[PDB]
């Protein structure tokens, strides 16, 4: 519709998985706020635009189309009111940074040892699917009360949900291009369901310390849970951003720090760098990288744009942490980049519920391994490819090391 954009009808949805970087550097520049047809929707892509439509009180939260294909109602992400409120207040109790702080060492650090200790005297590793992904759905499935499900597992439901979630693209008539795409995000709810429907049976008659046993029981009136249909979508939240993006970003994080090996020695001698190692990895490679939206609840100019009531925008977060407005130099990893805020965690009343958590599994983890590997290098043999649009990190990162 836009005549000066009309370069836009030619993106590929397959371009915007594989390096979504080139449009949307033109993007921030041309159109801070553009339509862009292969998905569909308006695509927020600088700071300021991603922070005004996630703190607005003339937007709210709505899932994008194949999210909430692939989620259903209510997922937490797309949700407002008094069903946000509830939602919210049943998750918050385990996140809470005092109750965190009270057991999560003791949570992350063996199972960071545990998947370290079956290849740290090999020589070689491909981290991704060896630790980063492993520790990453360990830790949260032990938290949510899923201990007997196994990490394979697990990261097979978050790849499917993450494929599903993100088959965004439609065709001319705004139907979407790939319907087939969506079926195996069906098979793994149904898969999920099997599994944990036996568990909600039995934690409804016998309540525990496990996450999702509070999140039946929580707050409620006595003798009552929450009724699973209600908490389902949330799970699925969960078993997909949640049980992923940690993962992402202590990957996302080494392979830059692997791109600067001067600041690499620098972290590996000093680990309380960890933390300051992650967040610029998180600003560099966003995990969730366009994955949210939100719907305006009436008529509002952004960017110079007159949007009706009821518009989807898309919040490409991880194109906002390359705003050149904001960074020098924002496509390089930088250790020393002076601490700003970022946007990888969302911003407003949907901002992410998990970070405390979430940057401590990655510090953990990190620490762990560059304790049990100070002298990890990078295998140049190997190239490390990203890929996603909605979801962004390695594909895998293969890593050697002198025993
Ligand atoms: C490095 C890892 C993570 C990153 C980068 C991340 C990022 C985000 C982002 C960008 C959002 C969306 C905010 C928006 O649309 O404005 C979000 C939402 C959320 N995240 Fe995180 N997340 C991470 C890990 C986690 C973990 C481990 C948990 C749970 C233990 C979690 C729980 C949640 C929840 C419940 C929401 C939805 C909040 C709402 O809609 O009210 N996140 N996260
Ligand atoms: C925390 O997990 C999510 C965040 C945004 C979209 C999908 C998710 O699973």
């Amino acid at each position: 519709e836009r005549p000066d954009l009309a370069w836009l009808d030619e993106v590929t949805m397959t371009q915007l998985e594989r390096n979504p970087y080139e449009v949307y550097e033109r993007l921030r520049a041309e159109a801070p706020l553009a339509f862009v047809p292969v998905l569909g929707s308006y695509v927020a892509s600088t700071a300021e635009v991603c922070r005004e439509v996630a703190t607005s009180p003339d937007f709210e939260a709505v899932i994008t189309p194949a999210g909430g294909r692939t989620f259903g109602h209510p997922a937490i992400i797309g949700v407002n009111g008094d069903i946000h409120a509830d939602l919210r207040s049943m998750v918050e109790p385990a996140l809470q940074p005092a109750e965190v702080d009270r057991w999560i060492d003791d949570l992350v650090r063996p199972i960071a040892r545990r998947y370290l200790e079956r290849f740290e005297n090999d020589g070689h590793a491909e981290l991704v699917a060896q630790y980063c992904e492993p520790v990453s759905v360990r830790s949260l499935g032990d938290l949510l009360g899923l201990q007997e499900v196994d990490s394979d597992k697990l990261r097979e439901w978050f790849a499917k949900l993450n494929r599903s979630f993100t088959n965004a693209a439609v065709d001319e008539n705004g139907e979407f291009a790939n319907p087939e795409g969506f079926a195996e995000g069906d098979q793994a709810k149904a898969e999920i369901r099997a599994v944990v429907d036996p568990l909600i049976d039995k934690w409804i008659e016998h309540p525990d310390d496990s996450a999702i046993s509070h999140w039946l029981h929580d707050g409620m009136p006595p003798g009552q849970t929450r009724d699973r249909e209600y908490i389902y979508p949330t799970i699925y939240v969960y078993l997909l951003g949640a049980m992923q993006e940690p993962g992402h970003g202590m990957a996302s994080t080494l392979v830059g720090l692997f791109s600067r090996p001067e600041q690499l020695e620098e972290v590996v001698d000093d680990p309380t760098l960890i933390p300051r190692a992650i967040a610029e990895g998180l600003r560099w490679t966003s995990p969730i990288w366009s994955a949210g939206a939100r719907i305006s609840t009436k008529p509002v100019t952004i960017a110079g744009v007159d949007l009706p009531a009821g518009t989807p925008v898309m919040l490409s977060y991880g194109s906002a942490n390359h705003d050149t407005g904001k960074y020098e130099a924002p496509s390089q990893y930088d250790l020393h980049r002076p601490p700003l805020p970022h946007l990888a965690f969302g911003a407003g009343n949907h901002a992410c519920a998990g970070i405390y958590f979430a940057n401590h599994v990655m510090r953990i983890a990190l620490e762990e391994l560059f304790e049990a590997i100070p002298n990890l290098e990078r295998d140049t043999r190997e190239g490390v490819e990203f890929w996603g649009w909605g979801f962004r990190g390695p594909t895998s990162l293969h890593v050697t090391w002198e025993v």
